[PDB]
């Protein structure tokens, strides 16, 4: 049985920020709860070491007539959410979200509409998850994969082989971006930025010690805001911008002391003007490490 | 009728951050909804222009037996809320926070307890909020105060007055902190900060182009952490302290151009070690305007 529930946007889950992300997030802790048979937010191994859902692909897509820019105190949502099977370590959780009393919000969840035909004017989440554990206590790195002996997948709808968060997973971790660069209609501009990032121990944390996967999301638009004004824009246009879609790779966390590297690029559109591809990589220099890759599509 | 719920510590309102001050100022608006008769999220006054119950006083009181770095994933808590009558233009909401099945949660709202007798163990969030309207759009300065036509007060139980948020909060906008300088056990040390902050478009932001109230927590804690580090202390353990109580002054917003100036100094206890007293005052200088007043008692 797939989740429905109403929705009144919050000044805790919208913004420029990544509260909408972490809001996200955490429904997708909840859902993960109530169809895996399993208490995600204390889940615990066989010999009781916590451990987590942890985010590794993230995807939010909207449109013109509906991107997460859009969202503002007050506003009516309909959530639709369910879980589908990934096997027996990992899990992939959908949410989509529509305008209450919009035309057919009441439909469920359809991954046809999903991965293959989205519609404009309802926003559109991925959240592939995998369960993990420290190594050791107060390291965020070197994280072994896990499953809580309660957790249950015997229940949920399966993928077909064509949709497979996954495989979309294993190539922006190889090629940096979720766009291939030989995609035609874009040229990738001269234009580039690094940004260190002192990992920020009161901003980029989170309640269990581990970098907060929502931070992220924020690491990435703080790249984004460098190259923005690169370029010469001006903030009040990046806070104006619409991003239709945003992917998100997260390869690893990072200790509490880290400097992290932000990397940015971004391709224009030859073809409709102001539309940009803006790919975003986090780097763990010293360990050797990228951590997680993003790609902004914004128009 | 004050509103009971049993209460998940989730990832989106825990963790060195502001996400549980987020989290609260959520309830409170979801508090002041139901017991006021006015969809707080969507207020507008009688012209249609947007009306926001803006924050102006905040505290968060617990102790080491519970304390706001206690809260973790997972742990089982029961909220309690309730409003207070302030009047025809702003208004009192109450929080208490206990551990699920902890001896008394089922209690309710003791202004005797909040006040005067606070019990370890347990959680006291205090926000006092007044309507606000912009003066002109996309200005975040020069608010002036509103109430949407649907608000009323007049269901509300009553403070005595003795307990005076309003009081409390004059008091620390004259002082420039909560706890007086002439209160006994406490030296004040000769090191101070003043850092320059510039408003962080992506995480100091929200929904309707405002300054985030949590995000005050958040420059607040940079303004610790800054004076934290000049002292020599280290930055895992100024992730271990101990927040016993903190109050929040709001006194303005700002437009998201401004460069704050975040002044921190510190007192330290003459009769418990490690028990500190750390004011915070941030500033717009080329306003002339103190826009907020924090007070941190920490063990």
């Amino acid at each position: 049985p797939e989740i429905k529930q109403a929705v009144t946007v919050r000044p805790g889950m919208c913004g420029p920020g990544s509260l909408f992300v972490g809001q996200l997030g955490d429904w997708t802790w909840e859902t993960v709860s109530a169809q895996c048979d399993t208490d995600v937010f204390a889940a615990r191994d066989a010999s009781g070491n916590p451990t987590y859902l942890a985010f590794y692909y993230f995807r939010v897509r909207g449109g013109r007539e509906l991107h997460p820019g859009s969202l503002t105190f007050g506003d009516r949502l309909t959530v639709t959410s369910g879980c589908y099977d990934q096997g027996t370590e990992s899990v992939l959780t959908l949410h989509r979200i529509d305008r209450a009393g919009s035309d057919d919000a009441q439909r469920p969840l359809d991954l046809h509409e999903f991965y293959e035909r989205p519609r404009d004017g309802s926003l559109y989440v991925e959240n592939f998850n995998r369960w993990v554990t420290r190594s050791a206590p107060g390291s965020n790195e070197d994280l072994v994969k896990s499953s809580p002996p309660g957790f249950r997948n015997d229940g949920l709808p399966q993928l077909p082989a064509a949709y497979s968060p996954r495989a979309v997973y294993r190539e922006a971790r190889t090629a940096h971006t979720f766009r291939a660069l030989d995609e035609p209609g874009f040229r990738l501009l001269p234009d580039t930025v690094e940004v260190e990032h002192p990992v920020d121990i009161v901003r980029d944390v989170n309640g269990v010690g581990l970098l907060y996967f929502a931070s992220y999301f924020s690491m990435v638009d703080k790249a984004a805001l460098a190259l923005w004004r690169r370029l010469g824009r001006s903030d009040r246009a990046f806070l104006r911008r619409v991003v239709v879609d945003q992917q998100m790779c997260y390869l690893g966390n990072a200790d509490l002391d880290s400097v992290l590297t932000l990397g940015a690029r971004v391709r224009v559109s030859t073809e409709t003007p102001g539309e940009e591809l803006v790919d975003v990589v986090i780097s763990d220099r010293d360990s050797g490490r990228v951590i997680a890759v993003s790609t902004l599509h914004t128009q």
